[PDB]
Parts: structure tokens; sequence; C-alpha cells
């Protein structure tokens, strides 16, 4: 992602004027080709009008160029592009919202599965790489910078987050399916071992931690199903058969027609449309937002940063069962301490 | 349903330009019967305007297509569609979340249901089955895909989903309405005889399994009510007949005059409108993505795939509660352990 | 409610094209009445202006024509229809999924309430009625025709759904409110009282069905609020007169002219003009969606079903708690038993 | 509130149009002021225009009244009211839900907390005495209705919600903050002491009422957060600067000028512009619709029912733990009882 | 924040009205230096048009004036305003409601902790100082005011939030991240250590407790995923683009030419457009809105007052389970005891 939000925490002059000088994640980096695409053909169709056409070409040309200018139209172009934009980025954050953390499984862990000794630190650790593994056997599903990290499951087991008889175990298991539900119900096994072997106390403390984990479960299950149904396809092939008649309307309508002759609208010549290409930049990169937001796992600039937030998940979360259990500084009086 | 998210990942130049070269489940397949039917009244209006008219017939026609031209307008039609296929996608989404899955169920049966023996695994496929049962049950109601898989309870029974007891059970049970609550009533009180027999330890355990129970019949109650309460019947007939309007206004409104007489925009004679037919393409395809998109259920290249589902869910369920019930991998260090 | 699910599940050809040939609940339906007063206010007009008036009467009435054809516009009423139609909606919906349902009370007190005597029986078949009258008195109370169903109480005690002593005791009780929820306190005794003598094993699976029964006094207090908070009159007012003023000013405006004296856009007579009845469907439809929905508890052809719902709701539940405590199907192997 | 969902159950032919003769929180009784104000205004314009001026002003005049007319655009202002007055309805329906409800609260501890002495009786009225406090003190500090009822502390205590004994406790707390948070901690506390004394039988109902009570918390910190964090003040003030605009520009741009002179579009003199004044009722009218709902517990015809509110939940509560503390009818067998 | 509900309460004569003669947080406190800037630019392309051209210039530039007027187009403009705006303000509202509050946890550790004397005490200050701190960490990073007063976190320690043994142990665990799970870990250590040495009772408090600390994990991760993931950079710049786009048009084509050419529409010269500059406020505020909203932790005059927020936090949080364990008013019969 691109995070401008500390550039924007204020409202002064320069607030949002200042975001049109920035290049990575803008709009100049994404409409580059189409742009010089659009001035091509615009400078090529204006060049042969002035250049290579006679008299009654020209006059053929000038009634085309009448009828095609009478036909580019603003208003449902911005009816569809509006409603499909809030739609695909109300489906943007929908996705970010489902991303997995090992917190609230890491709180429970952290301090009611009991044991000082190695073996119940063997315990938690092994509780919370299945709680990650979960969910990285997911997000190499539906992102394809995580599918590039991880391109095999030896790639997981390299990482560290899989031992190589997890992965016999992990492979032994025949399912012609995805395997991401596999070490969320070893994670259950190896809470309800530790119940039954005395390492956590009660049973209301074991069906809190199984909650956390259906939890879990949960938000990968909602990662799965927003990867695999898709915004329709009519319905992004609709903005762009939509979009691409007005350019085909603004490349011949738009051309600055011959000023002796005295048509209404065409009386100067300016020799570039300063206004079409002003429109060409608002309506192309308006298109380009729903462009770059409708796979958000993938390798733009403002795609999500997954593999970072894996790296900072495993690392937390070793971190937090093993160096902090039951390791609290000393408890002393605070400065409002009344008596 | 068509997934093209892997193809739009990155925001490239033939982003979306790719996406209009596709056949399955695209604009054109949905678009054909209308665009030719659309087509031919075009041209069979336009031929007998040139052809078989005399010439004050001509001066009363061309004063008939000033009059249709003058109401053919798009900002409603365009308002009326963007509102209308908002509801319908924000529906259609709802009704893919309602779709019940059987993980979280299935975590806990797999682990607190004890017993290694015959029967406690028996226990334990017959609980996994009725949670299969309960969904398999209500999508054979919502769905009509799923109705030409399960036409009668019998082909139910002749997949696996229910043994003949339980469909003599199942029948002897008189009730006038539709009985996809049945599994979810006897799920419950075999998990309550497995508690009594010693199987489940305490009554937090039971309690945690009834809880996943009542969240699954939640979304199937949630299915039955989308699939019963449509969009109303008015809000539909309204865009079709805003649609079809605009359409016959531009079948007579949009023909080529006769430049001789000099009309204001018919100066030019170019025997085929392409905007026209664009704006044909933009409409009607807004609105075929509605016509999609209002039932999720049916046999779409876009709807959802279900039979699939089902067959995910019951396979998955019966491996995890049966294959991997105690069944863990040896306790092994991690290559982040510290000591 | 009008169910068209099954009719629309593909995109055909003919998908939302038959949908504008039915009756029940259509637009055609709800537009007969204003259709009618419409024609013969234009009719009406347009024959006094070509039959009665005088030459300069007729030079004012067309100079009045051209100034009401100038107001004639599209675009703001569109507008307001458009958000006031996506709250009626949205409200809509929302009290669609307000309705309670008995059925995750119904799983547990079929199966945690012990007792294959006579008094475990009635103890369950007064849990369940306790809560689907705790439903009734709220449905009552917000739908018309519930109300029409149950006039007074004792129509509530003929259905069944109240003993007379229920009704002594209910009456008894001093409020001078609505009384919906008495027996959702009549329910938390009976369940303690049952706890109490034996038959209810722990307190976790009370404080279980406890629970499920505050959810049900959650959702008929949500239908309650929507009761009770209307959408505001001013709102609808402005979507009232602005859609009246449009059709005021296209009476008058919307005249076909003399064309001798060759008007600019009257230069054909018709005697019956399409398009501005087309566009009194469209404008005249989409205000009845939102005069259909606001209140969808009524009588209306796509009001919800709830008397349908009510019996179904007292049939499932004492079927559910009465022949299917602790009455199971045989544990047998199911089709993919391994060993 | 003004509630009308009874008279609008169907959608007859009457629905809407009899909304329009009612005065008690209509568009009249709001736009009364300003209509009389925009009436004085244009025709002093008109008459100093007709009487006043002279030729040269005249002209003048006319060619101001046309360029003024050059700006009554009427969109973006459609557009702004449009997004605007959808956020104010969010916003109102959201400030509904958050209002408490001491019923969940109500039902536990109706059966939980035993003892049919007084001491249990006095306990189980003073535990719903501090959630019906807990709820008073924030109604009136979002409300200006309960805080005109309740304008001190010891209109609080006259009302009988809170005695003397606990204002002497709740003035010797000192905090310079809003104190609507201490009869919540109250709650928890008197009922941990009700456990430890033996009337709450185990944990779990204990941790079932203090999980309640930190729901009505969450509620009351809901309220006060809708309260806190206003609708910012640039958002209404580019409406208001907007619909004063147009205004602006319709009370000179709408004039009726001399028809001797004969302009485009003022070929007529009517003395009463009909449709610049049902413009008025339509952008003024949906301005009133956020200037009334921007605060709904205010004291408009369509603010809500607090103090209504406040007298229904304290008698429902000190009723429903009161009276109907194991006070049960007699069990009998229903009219559905199969043997 | 602005906080001005108590004056928009009734729906009065000037209840909009007066907001417009407000400075602190209005339009003009925020359009004053762009407003000076248009106004400079205006004037000196109308000074220079009217005193430095000559004849064939000022022709030359009367057709630019009229292409430039020809392209100021309103509609777009206020399409992609007002659905950017519309995410700008769900977003803004959004993040307000994961702004972390300590009454949940206060209510429960206020209570079920045990202990009136020393160690018991100091017990439950601990365990709410660690919540707190767990908040204070994230809005130190998510805000710039509190970053402000937190610059280090010595200045943490110094307010009293942490005490100097809780820095030493907080900076020897080494993590590249961000630390503000390390409170949340310490919070459910220390409690778990209060359970086994008898201070908390049963395992069900202890559980509960437990939950509202992971709730409040919660809402610190919600704070911290909506300050990373911004809005994206590409969808600022279109609204940028399009508006100053519009208001480039405006600068010359909005210019007043000279009358005695007699153009259509330039009949009279007034030296000043009042209903430009009144777009331009209409336009720029309703940008303006969504500058100031898209970090509302900054320090606008509208943004969130989280100091106070904090400071409010620790005080109540230090005084409820401090001062009031166990402390309740007399217990004494209500003015409506019956008996
Ligand atoms: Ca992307
Ligand atoms: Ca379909
Ligand atoms: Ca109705
Ligand atoms: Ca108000
Ligand atoms: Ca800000």
């Amino acid at each position: 992602t691109v995070t401008y939000t500390n550039r924007v925490a204020d409202a002064r002059l320069g607030t949002f004027s200042q975001l049109l000088l920035q290049w990575k994640g803008s709009i100049y980096k994404l409409l580059y080709s189409e742009f010089l695409i659009f001035i091509s053909l615009y400078f090529a169709i204006s060049l042969v009008y002035r250049l290579i056409l006679s008299e009654s070409q020209r006059l053929m040309f000038e009634k085309l160029a009448l009828y095609c200018n009478s036909y580019a139209e603003l208003i449902p172009v911005s009816f569809v592009l509006g409603f499909y934009v809030s739609l695909v980025v109300s489906r943007w954050w929908a996705q970010y919202e489902s991303i997995p953390w090992p917190d609230r499984i890491m709180n429970l862990v952290s301090c009611n599965v009991d044991g000082e000794d190695e073996y119940g630190r063997l315990l938690r650790r092994t509780l919370m790489r299945y709680s990650n593994l979960c969910s990285v056997l997911i997000l190499r599903s539906v992102s394809t910078a995580v599918y590039k990290r991880f391109p095999s499951m030896e790639h997981v087991v390299r990482a560290g987050l899989m031992t190589p008889e997890e992965h016999k175990k992990f492979e032994s298991l025949n399912s012609p399916h995805n395997k991401f539900w596999i070490p969320c119900v070893w994670f259950s096994n190896l809470a309800v071992k530790a119940r039954n072997e005395g390492r956590i106390r009660d049973s209301v403390l074991l069906q809190g931690i199984l909650n956390e984990l259906n939890t879990l479960r949960s938000q990968c299950g909602r990662l799965y199903g927003y990867d695999w149904i898709s915004i329709p396809l009519v319905y992004t092939q609709v903005v762009t058969v939509a979009v691409y008649s007005f350019f085909l309307a603004c490349l011949i309508g738009r051309q600055f027609l011959d000023p002796e002759k005295a048509y209404p609208g065409h009386e100067l010549d300016l020799f570039v449309p300063v206004f079409t290409f002003l429109q060409f930049f608002f309506y192309a990169g308006w298109l380009k937002v729903a462009e770059q937001l409708i796979n958000p796992f993938g390798e733009d600039d403002d795609d999500f940063e997954t593999n970072w937030l894996i790296d900072r998940n495993l690392q937390v979360s070793l971190m937090a069962v093993d160096e902090m259990h039951q390791d609290l500084p000393i408890l002393e009086k605070d400065l409002y301490w009344n008596e």
C-alpha cells in the first residue's frame, strides 16, 4: 500500500494539491500507456485532416466530426463509473478486514496452557504455529505475492511454518480440495489433548480457546469466499464499453475544424484540446481506480502488504507464547496511588 | 461462477481490455438475441423509409423521426438502472455469505466427542452427516441445480447423505412445511445422548457444539428467507419499461434522414449508427447484469457452484471427524526454537 | 409476497420481458386509477383546446403550453425518487430479518429439558408455547393481517396459543403499555423452575436457553421499533410534490399544438403522446414501489405472509419438542464407512 | 414521532396523496416562514420592475434577469441534497437503535436472583433500578426533552430513580466527566455481592447477568458517541450555500419580463410562477428533512418520544422483577395435546 | 470536534442559516487561501482583457472565452465529489467507533477480582492500567495529537501510564514491529495469576474478563487497520483533477466580454460574477469536507478529541476499580415500594 495518512492529517492550503506531484501509486503511472495511445491516435487523425485530405473530403470529415461530437455524452458514463467503483471499493475494504490476525488466540494460549517446563513450552509453540499455518495456506491461495513467496509446500516447510513430520501427515491426508482447514483441526485436537493431560485447567478455558479458533477459521473462510466469487464479468464489460465508446466519440468529435467555414462551436483553431485531455485523465483514472482495487492481493503499488503481515504474525505469536508466558514485570504502585 | 481474479491482479495496460475478448459469461452471450432483434427492426424501418415510401410519406416520417428523437433521454434510465443494479448486487453478495459451511461444527465434533472405538467413530460421523443434511435440504429448495441433482428424497438417500432408517423416520414425521429443520434437531438430541453416555466430558463442550449448530441453523434460515422474499415485481417492471421505452425511441428517432432537406443534426447519411448500437450494448448489458444476478442459484455462467460445494463439505466433514480424531503429527521443536 | 425467483433463475431472452405480462402484484394493478385520471385530464384539455377555444384564446393557450413545457424537468425527480426508494427498500429488508423464528430455542428445549414422562413433556410444550406467544403479541401490533386474524386476546386464546389461566394471569398483570414482554418473562421463570426441580442438568444449559430467549426478545424489540418509528412525513411529502409537479407540467406542456403556426418541436400532430404516457408509467410506478414497501405488514400482493409464518412456527415448535424428544433413528454405518 | 404506518399499509389510490393534507410534522409547518419570505422578496422585485423603473432601467433589469436565469441550475443541488440527506437519515436510524432497553437484563434478574423474602425482593428491585438509572443519565445528556424533564439530579431523585443515599454516594464520587457509568458499576458490585451471599446459584448465571450489563453499557456509549460527534459543520454549510444560491438565482431570473420585446422564453406574462414555487417547496422541503433529522432527540414533531420510553422502561422493569418473580400460571395441557 | 448538536435540535426558521455565521471549523476558514488565489487570478485576467490587449487580440480572447465556457460542466464533478465524499464520511464514522473504551473491562475487574487488602487493590489497578496502556500505544501511532503529547516512551512513563520496571520489561522484549500488543498479553497473564492465587473465584469469571480483553484488542486492531490502509491515492487525484479542471475552465470562460459585439449570453457587463463565486464556494467546500475528514486524528477543528479521551479513560478506570470496589450505597426501599 501507499500510505499518505500522515500527509493529509490537517486541511492546509496544499493538502491535496501536493498529492498531484507524487509518482508511486499515482494516476500517471496507471495512465501513461493509454494516454500515449490516445495522443497518437488524436494527432494522427488531426494531421490527416490538415495535410492529406482534399476539399470535398474535408467537407465530409467536418460533417462526420459534427456527427461524432453530438454523441460525446458524459452523464451516463459518470453514473456507471460511480456505481461500479463504489462496489469495488466496498469489496476492497471488506477483503481487508477478513485477513486473520493471531492475537486473540495468542492472548489465551499464552496464559491458559500451563507448564513452565519444556513440554508446555513446546505445546504452546505448536498451537500458535498451527494457528499461523491455517492463515498462510489461504493467503497463498488468494494472493499472488504470497504464492510467489511460497510456490510449493516445501517452501512453506523451509520457512519454519511446518516441520517435515507435519508435512508427511499433511500429504498423507487425501483430499482433492484446498487443504487450508487441516491445521485448524490439528489445533483443536492438540488443545483437547493438552486439557486431558492436565495443562488446561477447566472446560471453560478450553472452550474459549476453541471459540477463538473458530473465529480465525471464519476469517479464512471469508478470504476464500471473496477470492472465489469475483465481481461479475458482464458488469465490468459494461463500464469498459461505456468509457471506450466515450473516448471513441472524442477522438473524432473533438477535432478542430476549419474556422473559415464558421461552424457553431469551431470558431478557433488551437491545435491541442486541453479540456478533452483533462476529461481523459478524469474518466480513465476513475476507471483505473476500479482496475487497481478489483484484486487487492496482487502486486500493485496499493495492494495489501501481505508478506510483511505473515512475518509479523509469526514473530509476534512465537514471541508472546514463549518469552512472555508468566513473565510479568514487578507489581509496583503507580503514580496515582492514593494511600 | 466465472473466476478472473488471477487475471486482474495488477493494473497493466490490457487489464480490462482483455476481458472484452472473452465469451463465457460475457455481455455478448447475454445480448446476442436482443441485439439481433434490434438490428432487424432498425434496418427494416430504415429500408422501408428508403425504398417503399412516397414523398409526402417521407415528409411525415421525417417529422415523426424528429418527434421520437426529442424523447430519447438517457439520464433517468441511467438513474433507475444504477439504483436497481445496486440493490441486486447487494442482495447477491448477501446471499453468498448465507451458504452454510460445516467447518466450525467440524472442529468441535472432531475433538470433543471422545471414543477411539467403533461407537464414538460412528457417533462423530452421524453428527457431521446430520449437519450436512440440514444444509442440503435447504440448497435443494433455494437452487435449481441442486434440485436437478436431487429431484426426490430417494436421490438424497442414494448419495449417502441419509440412511434408509433415517428416511423412514424422516417421512414418519408429519409436517406440511419444508422439513430442512429435522436434522438440526436430530443433531442436538444425538449430542445430548452422547454427553449422557459419557462421550462428551462437561456441559460447556456440549453447549459449544449446540451453539455452532444454532449458527448453522441461522445460516439455513437466511438462505430460506432470501429465496422466499424476492425483489418486488413492480420495481423490476419499472426498469424494464424504462429501458424498452428508450430503445423504442431510438428505433425511430435515430434514423438517418434525407440530407437534401437539411435537418439540423441530419446533415450526413452513414447508413449505420455506431453510437446508437454502442448505447444499446451499454444499457442492455447493464440491465442483463441485474437479470443474471437476481437469482444466483440458477444455471448461468456466473451463478454459484453449489453442487461442488456440497461435495466439498461432505468429503471434508467425514474426513476430519473420522481420519483426524486424535491423529496428530509428532510434537517436534520448530526452526525458531531458542534453547 | 409474489415469488418469481424460480422464473428468473437463468438470463434467457424472455427473462424480464415475461414479467411485463403478469397482473398480480404488477405495476398495472397499482397504476390503473392514476393512469385513468391522467388520461381523462389530458384528453379533456386537448379536446377543449381543439373544439371550444377561439383563435386568440388558442394563441394564449399555445404560449401557456410553451411555458409549461419549459419546466417539465426529469433529472431532480429521478434523484429524489432514487434516494427515497433506496431508503424504503433498505428498511423493507431490514424489517423482514427482524421477524422471530423459534427454531434456535426449539433445538435447545427439545434436547436439554429432560423427562420422558408427562411432566417433562408438558414442561417442554409450555416453554415453546411461551416462546411463540411472545412473537404473536408483537405481530398483532405491527401488522394489519395478524390483527384482523386476532382482533382480541380471546381470539388468541381460541387458537390454542394461550390457555385461559394464562389469560387470567395475563390480564391480572396491570400495565398501560404493550404487553408483548410478558411470555418472555414467563419463559425464563419456567426454565429456572425446571432447572431447580432437576430437569435441566447444569447451569450452562440453562444459560444457553436463556440467551436464545433474549435473542428472540431482541428480534421482537426490533419489529416494535420499525413499526413505531416511521420514515419521516416531510420526506414522503417532498417526493409526492415533486412527482405531481412533474405530471402537472406534462398535462399542459405536452399538448400537440397547431402545426400551421410552426412552433419549434410541434411540427406534427399525433393526437396521442406515446412517450409522455411511458414516462408516466416509469415515474408513477417508481413511486408506487415506495408506496407498496413502506409498510410490508399490510395486505398488498407483495407484503409479508405473516399468518402462514405464525402457523408454521407453532406447528414446527410443538412438533419438535414433543414428538422428537429423544426419538432418534437407529445409528447405522453410512455409505462412506471405510472399515 | 408522527406515526402514519397504519395509514400506508396498502397501496391504494389515495395512499400518499392523503398525506399531503396533513399538518402535524408536515412540510408546510416547516416551510411557512421561508415561503412567506420568498413570496415577499419575489413580488417586491416584480412590482419594482413593473411600476418604479424607467425604460432604460427596465432594459438593464431584463438583461440582468437573463443573466441570472442562465445560472438557475438544478442538478448539482439535487446531488448534494441527495448525498447529505442520505447521511442524515442513516445516522438518524443508527441513533434510534442505540437507545437502551432493560428487557434483556430484566429476563435474567427476574429469574436468577433467588429469594421470595424481603431481602431478595429488594435486591432485584435495586438491580433493575441501577440498570434504568444508567440509561436516564445518558438520555438527559443527549436529549433536550429529557433534560427539561430532569434539569438537576434532584429531579432524578424526586422521580424515584435514585434514593437520597445513592445521591450522597453519587456526589461523593469525584470525577470531572459525565457520570453515566456510575450505576453500571454499582450493578456489577451488587450482583457479585448477591452471588457471594447465596442468592445467585453458580458463576455462569452471574456472568450472564454481567454480560447483559455490558451490552447495555455499550448501548449508552453509542448514544454518547453519536451526540458528541456531529455531522461536520462544513458539510452542512455546503448544502445551505448551494440551496440559497439556487433560490437567489430564482429570485431574479424567474421574473416575467415585458412580452412586447419578445425575449425567447418570456412570451407570456402570468404574474405568478407556479413551477418556481413548486421547485421551492421541493428543494426547501428536501433541505428541511435534513434540518429536522440532524438531532432526533429535540422537540420536533418527528423527534423520538424519549420521556414516554423512560416511563415505560421503569414501569416494566419494576413490574417484571417484583410482581413476576416465580409467579407462574398453572401448567395445563394445551389444545394441541395429543395423548 | 465542533459540537453544534444542541443548536440544531429543533427545526426553527434560523436553524441552518445561523450556522453560516460561524467561523471555527467552517467553510470560510478552509477556503480563505484558495478563494483569494481564485479572486486574484480572475481579476488579473479580466483587467488584462480590459486594459492591455489590442482589438484583434480582444477578438481572439473572446473566441477563447467562448471555447472555455463550452467546457465548464458541473454534473460529472458533482458525481465524483458525491461518491468520494460518501466514502470519506463512511470511513470517518467507522474510525470513530473503533476507539477503545475501558468500561466493559472496568465493570468486570471492579467486581470479580476479590481482595479488600493492599494486594488485591494493587492487582485491580495494575489490570486496568494494562488495559489503558494497550490503547495509548495505538493512539500514539494513529494520531498526530497523541504523538505530540507522547513523543517518546519516556513521556508515557512520565504520565503514570507505565512504571519504569514495566518500561524495562517493555524494552527487553525484542520485536521490530509496533508493540501495542504487549500490555494486552500482560493483562491475560496477570488475570490467570490472580485466579491461581485465589482472587478470581471460578473459571467462568476469568474467561469473561479475557473475552473483554480480546474485544479491546480487536478495537485496537481496527484502529491500526484504518490508519495503515488509506483511501487509494489515484481516487483522490481523480477528484482533485476534476475540480481543478472545472475551475480552470471557469477562470477564462466566465469572463464578461464586450457587449458591443453582442455575444449570446454576454449582453451585460457586471464586472464581478456572483454565481461563479458561489459555485466556487460550493464545489471547493464540498472538496474540503473530504480533505478534512480523510484523517480524523489530526489537528483540525473537527478532528477527534483524543487527548481528552485518554485522560477520561485513565481517570474513570482507576476511579472505578479502586474507590468503588465493594463500596455500595445502603440498600433502601425505593419510592415505588408496594408493601
Ligand atoms: Ca490490484
Ligand atoms: Ca442467475
Ligand atoms: Ca404495503
Ligand atoms: Ca430534530
Ligand atoms: Ca483531518
